[PDB]
């Protein structure tokens, strides 16, 4: 119900298309489609195809990760090693517990050093301030930089820590935080080592951080535009991109473009566990719950709180969920839909994607929209496709 779904979202012009990409572990059920229409800077349409190159926005962030669990595998970093030589501007960080009623802010000194996996799971306290009210309030009085200065991934995140590291989550950027330390632990940048450890491996070569400058990619950019001219990936993120344009290198919490195809590979690799990447092993470790009881409950609140629906990817509120090593984490079945231990995440308003081990199906699916984005439409869209994706999976083992 993806194709009648989607084309009925076409005709209400809120979306131009979409592109699909799914698959088991040995490519024997694969279901690609690109649905929709594309539209050219000089405003020429062009049908949505399957290589055309999307913004990844936060699906970077599951790239991130491997990158860094490879540092892991080189012995250039552990999971649980203090960071704080490596990153001293992570150790640097306070803890804001609240404010006074005169609402001057409380801190205090961390209690433990900050390690890759807090970065990886978004326990470290690092928090996205639009996200986190606490840290929003923060930002304004200690304000502002109207700079406009491209920033590097420490200039622009430079709030104090949300909670004591290991005792919370909120969603953040400890993926650019991960990102800048395996630059820093590698001596190169992230680009370069991606290109080297995770998409040479897998033949991929369409592939670059915001900003994109090839000319080859530009030209096929959903999101290079006349709603758009800046490539910045508006339409993925719902107004802006204002992180992007701020930025300066690499951002492995949101920077990545990628074809749905190309996208998929990496997917089967981790479903597969066919040691492109990693380890059968260090892939294991990804699917399990690495939040600890403090953060666990935290997690929870912030599951049950307003920005929960973000938070669930899709799942239900009476599924149990953790957080693994590269996004959500289901910790139970759902009959019918993602098996127990499901690794899923997305980008924007307008991706998602999923690892189901247990039922062997791994896909993306990714709206391309139109400006201004409807949220809640490209909630009901990418529920579509996480629930038909396990239809159309059905419908095919039954016919063998
Ligand atoms: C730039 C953030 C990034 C990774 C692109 C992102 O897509 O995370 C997604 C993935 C999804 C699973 C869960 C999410 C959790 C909370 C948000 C609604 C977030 C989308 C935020 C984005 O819509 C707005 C930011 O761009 C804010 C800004 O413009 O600075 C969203």
């Amino acid at each position: 119900h993806m194709d009648t779904t989607f084309q009925a979202a076409i005709d209400t012009g809120k979306i131009n298309g979409a592109v699909v990409c799914a698959t088991d572990a040995q490519g024997h059920f694969v279901y690609n489609k690109a649905t929709g229409e594309r539209t050219l800077l000089s405003g020429e349409k062009q049908p949505q195809q399957l290589d055309d190159v999307l913004y990844l926005a936060s699906a970077t962030k599951l790239i991130t990760t491997i990158a860094a669990l490879q540092c892991v595998e080189d012995g250039l970093l552990s999971l649980d090693g203090d960071l704080s030589s490596i990153a001293p501007e992570l150790a640097a960080k306070y803890v804001l517990t609240g404010f006074t009623d005169d609402e001057s802010p409380l801190d205090d000194p961390p209690a433990r050093p900050i390690t890759l996996k807090m970065l990886l799971t978004h326990s470290s306290g690092t928090s996205y301030h639009f996200l986190d009210p606490s840290i929003a309030k923060w930002r304004a009085q200690y304000a502002n930089p109207e700079n406009e200065k491209p920033r590097l991934v420490e200039e622009m995140f430079t709030y104090p820590l949300s909670f004591q590291p290991g005792t919370g989550w909120m969603y953040g950027p400890g993926l650019d935080w991960a990102g800048r330390v395996v630059e820093r632990v590698t001596g190169g940048t992230l680009m370069e080592f991606m290109q080297k450890r995770i998409f040479d491996p897998l033949g991929i070569t369409d592939s670059q951080f915001y900003p994109v400058t090839r000319e080859d990619l530009r030209a096929r950019l959903v999101d290079l535009n006349p709603s758009d001219p800046g490539a910045l990936g508006s339409a993925v993120i719902g107004g802006g991109g204002e992180m992007n344009l701020r930025g300066r290198g690499a951002f492995g919490g949101h920077g990545l473009f990628l074809t749905g195809l190309d996208f998929v590979k990496i997917l089967r690799s981790l479903l597969a566990n066919d040691g492109m990447l990693l380890k059968p092993a260090a892939v294991d470790n990804m699917f399990q719950q690495h939040l600890g009881p403090e953060a666990a409950a935290s997690h929870r609140a912030a599951l049950a709180s307003p920005l929960g629906p973000f938070f669930r990817v899709g799942t239900d509120p009476e599924t149990k969920v953790g957080y693994g090593l590269g996004g959500l984490l289901t910790l139970e079945d759902v009959d019918g839909w993602y098996g127990e231990r499901t690794l899923t995440w997305g980008g924007g308003l307008t991706l998602t994607w999923f690892i189901d081990r247990k039922n062997n199906l791994c896909g993306v699916g990714a709206i391309q929209a139109v400006l201004p984005v409807d949220g809640d439409l490209m909630a009901d869209l990418k529920q579509t496709f996480r629930h038909d994706i396990y239809r159309k999976y059905s419908a095919w083992k039954g016919q063998q």
